[PDB]
């Protein structure tokens, strides 16, 4: 059940900014530019309005009223407990329908390198023609990245090393610290190794989306369950278990891409797997 | 079993330092210098050489063969999957028998400016007197923040609006998604709630260490182990019930922070709550 059809929120927004004379420029951001996404109802709509006075809109809430009741919003260039991390201003908003916008205001002046940070972006309004080169949208800076054998090494070495990481933490009784280092370092050089089989098999011109989560269509279900039965760490035996499964599909994959590119299999492998099996028996 | 010991892992790095014409000043970091620490086998030896010439090091690797036969060593600001995150250069080495050095080098200007990096710092070595003013290392930095009614605000707001994320990602079976977003961010805000709960019960004057991971003596062990059930992420059904604890722990946690600090309880919770319920229904 649809409360508000795209068009009309199109047209909410649109019409807004035609009306104000500080906008001068509109973009679209993200998923909606991406003819190689599936349309659904949680695409949030990405909007960037270029505005000669920025302080004009931070003074006063009022004028987001023109967009509908919202769920919440958040303020995130003006919040005291997270810095800014992005440029200008925004406004993430989900409002009562569960339409989601996240609205940026950025000031002209930046209109001069700003198509240069993204490729994902469409111009829906240019009221003083200030854009002659119009972009095109593509996702083809998110393909898959061909290896080199010094890139190959490189994973290969931080994967390695900091499993010994995650060891420490299961050794000392300190489970949080070896599950962050798993989650946020170990298992994401697999899922790099992985892409780069997949580059290998079907090649180097689509998109494993952000956070790899198109990877299941590009992988065997066979390898997708075991991939997922790594996420299951609540306890020190499980991960354990999570540890070897993700070192033994890393030690599959990664000798895939070295034979298939050329490339050598380092000494890492052998060298860590025996300090884990020593280590875990020391401490059991 | 040591194959050496602490007194002379030290001999060999101190002997190395003051024989070597280059290395002024020898600092050491970590947990060595935290007389909170419970000392172990796995407590890493964080040395900084302060240096004349940077690039005589780089050269070549053969005067690192003083540290013993190594298992595995990186070189983190010398990679090309990897860019430069910390300043000048190091070598990240675990050895044979188990010990582990991280070995900084640093220009010796960056002297003006290093010891306000961080304050567990330990002096070892200073061969012209160049700090007059010779540091105490502590821990401080590290302990508990008092929350300010606006930062919990924040918390709240985080933490309740990445909630839809994860949802979106359950919801739309992009299950890859949905865990990051739970790892990097839900329950990281969870974490922080429950840190100031732990700050108003116990104090501000002590460290809950890196990746919290000192938490579990701070908390009950009925909390403890609802935490480390969140942790159970290996498929949809398990992601919705992590999902849902997730949110009663901190529905929890963060009404007991906000009636002992006389904070305003957001309507986050109501909000978000619902919104859940409703798009869990939807896809089901």
């Amino acid at each position: 059940m649809k409360m508000r059809t795209e068009k009309q929120i199109y047209d909410t927004i649109l019409n807004f900014a035609k009306a104000d004379d500080r906008i001068r420029v509109v973009t679209l951001e993200g998923s909606r530019t991406n003819i190689n996404i599936i349309p659904d109802d949680f695409q949030d709509y990405d909007i960037t309005f270029f505005v000669t006075d920025m302080q004009s809109f931070i003074n006063s809430d009022e004028w987001l009223n023109v967009f509908g009741e919202r769920l919440i919003m958040q303020k995130p260039e003006d919040m005291e407990l997270f810095p800014k991390e992005e440029k200008g201003y925004s406004y993430l908003m989900l409002f009562w329908d569960g339409v989601k916008i996240d609205l940026t205001l950025l000031p002209l002046e930046v209109l001069d390198e700003y198509f240069t940070w993204d490729k994902l972006v469409k111009l829906l309004l240019d009221k003083d023609n200030r854009v002659t080169n119009i972009p095109v949208p593509t996702d083809e800076d998110y393909y898959i990245e061909h290896p080199t054998a010094r890139s190959f090494d490189d994973c290969c070495n931080e994967f390695w090393n900091t499993v010994t990481y995650v060891v420490k933490g299961l050794c000392r009784k300190e489970i949080l610290f070896a599950i962050d280092h798993l989650n946020n370092i170990v298992r994401m050089e697999l899922l790099r190794m992985i892409s780069w089989k997949v580059g290998i098999e079907q090649g180097y011109s689509f998109s494993l989306g952000k956070n790899y989560k198109f990877l299941e269509r590009y992988i065997s279900p066979e390898l997708w369950k075991k991939i997922l039965a790594t996420y299951n760490m609540g306890s020190y035996t499980e991960m354990w278990k999570s540890l070897e499964l993700c070192m033994g599909i890393f030690r599959m994959v990664s000798k895939e891409v070295a034979q298939c590119l050329n490339y050598l299999y380092p000494d890492y492998d052998k060298n860590i797997s025996n300090y884990v099996i020593r280590q875990k028996e020391k401490y059991q």
